[PDB]
């Protein structure tokens, strides 16, 4: 159970941004249901009035909340992997738009989940921001918590992986466009039951033989970290 409360933009707060440039829902329940709208930006998916103004090689910084800013984050319980999407503002979520700037599930050295090193990040995880076409872009940060992902939401709906989705309004002012954004996948559609790392046992099997959902990663992605970059406490 967690929430975007904004984003830093190289290291600079760029303040609340909830239902401002974020796409916020009306609270921190899961998406479980792989068919849903839901699984595009949350339930609650409409234009928000500002997009947060930013350059190609910029440090994108999305901060999470549990039940207030800078708390526990998330659950230590809702071990996962994390991701982060771009579409064009254009497909609004729809058609095959979503393209993969980052994946992280377990890192093998320190034996943490994404999901953990977030908690330990004060809720903060980055992407570079990539040589796309100026213009307007949703950036979609998606943690998976697998803690039920022994079962399938399809066939147990008390049960299955747990999608904590939150899209970002960005627009991408300065940009030479080296690297033309693709295609990509449509949520929802991308993840069914038979996908990996929908359906998977943390608590028979080990971390590292986890294997992410699909898509991989885009050549275009200038890639990412989990990590503090800015101090909440300081505002
Ligand atoms: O831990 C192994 C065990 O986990 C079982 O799943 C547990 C989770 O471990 C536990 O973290 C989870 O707790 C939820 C709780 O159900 C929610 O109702 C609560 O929701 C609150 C929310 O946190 C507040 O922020 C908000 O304001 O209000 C809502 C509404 O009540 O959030 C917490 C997590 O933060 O509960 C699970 C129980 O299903 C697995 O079932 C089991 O398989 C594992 O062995
Ligand atoms: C999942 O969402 C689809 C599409 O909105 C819907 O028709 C289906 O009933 C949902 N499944 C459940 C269990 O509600
Ligand atoms: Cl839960
Ligand atoms: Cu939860």
């Amino acid at each position: 159970h967690t929430l975007v409360w904004g984003v830093w933009v190289n290291g600079v707060d760029q303040g609340d941004g909830r239902n401002i440039y974020i796409r916020s829902p009306p609270n921190n329940n899961p998406v479980k249901n792989l068919t849903s709208p839901d699984m595009t930006c949350n339930v609650d998916n409409r234009v928000v009035p500002k997009s947060v103004p930013v350059n190609a090689g910029d440090t994108l910084t999305f901060e999470w909340y549990h039940n207030t800013r800078d708390d526990d984050i998330i659950a230590s319980s809702h071990h996962g992997p994390i991701a982060v999407y771009i579409a064009p503002a254009a497909s609004n979520g729809q058609g095959n738009v979503w393209v993969k700037l980052f994946e992280d599930a377990y890192n093998v050295t320190n034996s943490t989940w994404a999901v953990d090193r977030l908690i330990t990040a004060h809720g903060q995880h980055s992407v570079v921001v990539p040589h796309v076409a100026p213009g307007d872009y949703l950036f979609r940060a998606e943690i998976i918590a697998l803690h039920e992902a022994d079962s399938l939401y399809s066939q147990n709906p008390i049960r299955g992986a747990q999608f904590y989705i939150s899209c970002a309004q960005i627009t991408i002012n300065s940009s030479d466009d080296s690297t033309p954004l693709p295609a990509g996948v449509p949520f929802p559609g991308a993840y069914t039951d038979s996908t990996p790392g929908i359906q998977f046992n943390i608590y028979t099997t080990p971390a590292t033989s986890y294997v992410a959902p699909p898509p991989s990663v885009w050549s275009g992605a200038l890639g990412g970290s989990i990590a503090q970059v800015g101090d909440a406490s300081l505002e």
